[PDB]
């Protein structure tokens, strides 16, 4: 039916991790197992590894709550996820084909982009994949709308090639897949329905996307053989609405009054009720790494 969800925050641009964790803590479903040992593809630095000195076991007790629970959960999952899907060959194949994969998108990235800006494309439902493979892509692009090329480390999976569908095969297995997971995992990089449905069909997981105006469903991924509760959000900014059911609407109407307190906190912190309130703000105004405004939260343990 057409139905209000809960206004989830979009801090950290984990705003659909957040719905995957409260979804994981309203109808009390164990949390997937190693999400607390596990050594993230990033090598930057891991927001997860960082807060791993803080929580050991599904301890997320605070002493001075369920608002506070789903954002720490959203830093793991972010860097979670991805390396559950990197030594995923299974995933790495079948995520080329179909009218949204790999082969799909790239070579529409090839012929949109004659008049289209690589930001243009950027803002799309393939945005984050253009962006880790933008290097292979750009060349890509020039290579076969200009008859001279620069002599160059992605000209190997083309030389010997039958197809641009080969050239783009040679280039994901190589090193195009991994790519795309180191860049799922590193914050502010936003995710659209195409990599969160290759997400829960990775670990199983049924979700029916709706858009909030016409409940209409977008993205779909269903398994009858596995029954777990319901789990549905609506969103399109990138902002996700997760929906309430019979055993979620009491816990997340909870949710929903901390978020209203986090709201007006957080706009006079520029004597405060809330825990993390600093952590959730924009970049730049108070601190320069929100993040670091969290575990310097959390030491006081």
């Amino acid at each position: 039916r057409v139905e209000n969800a809960v206004d989830v925050s979009g801090a950290f641009d984990n705003c659909f991790f957040h719905n995957f964790a409260l979804y994981l803590l309203t109808n009390n479903l164990p949390l997937p197992d190693d999400l607390f040992h596990f050594k993230s593809i990033i090598n930057r630095n891991s927001k997860a590894e960082q807060l791993f000195e803080f929580f050991h076991n599904p301890s997320l007790n605070l002493f001075s709550y369920l608002f506070e629970k789903s954002l720490i959960l959203g830093f793991l999952l972010r860097e979670w996820f991805p390396t559950q899907l990197v030594n995923n060959s299974a995933v790495k194949a079948e995520m080329l084909e179909g009218e949204k994969g790999v082969f799909s998108a790239f070579k529409n990235y090839k012929e949109y982009r004659s008049f289209m800006s690589k930001e243009e494309l950027k803002s799309t439902e393939f945005g984050a994949l253009y962006e880790a493979n933008e290097a292979f892509l750009e060349y890509f692009y020039n290579r076969s709308e200009s008859t001279l090329i620069n002599k160059s480390p992605f000209e190997k999976y083309f030389v010997g090639s039958s197809s641009d569908e080969e050239a783009i095969k040679n280039y994901w297995d190589a090193e195009g897949y991994t790519l795309y997971c180191q860049h799922l995992a590193k914050p502010q990089v936003k995710l659209s329905y195409i990599e969160i449905m290759t997400m829960m069909k990775v670990i199983n997981q049924p979700l029916t996307i709706y858009d909030r105006s016409t409940s209409s469903i977008v993205a779909e991924y269903v398994n009858p053989k596995v029954n777990l509760p319901d789990f549905e959000v609506a969103i399109l900014q990138g902002h996700y609405f997760l929906l309430k059911t019979e055993e979620t609407e009491k816990e997340l109407e909870e949710y929903e009054r901390s978020y209203a307190q986090y709201k007006r906190d957080r706009s006079e912190i520029l004597p405060v009720s809330s825990l993390l309130v600093r952590a959730t703000c924009p970049k730049g105004h108070l601190d320069e790494d929100p993040f670091i405004a969290l575990i310097e939260s959390l030491s006081e343990i």
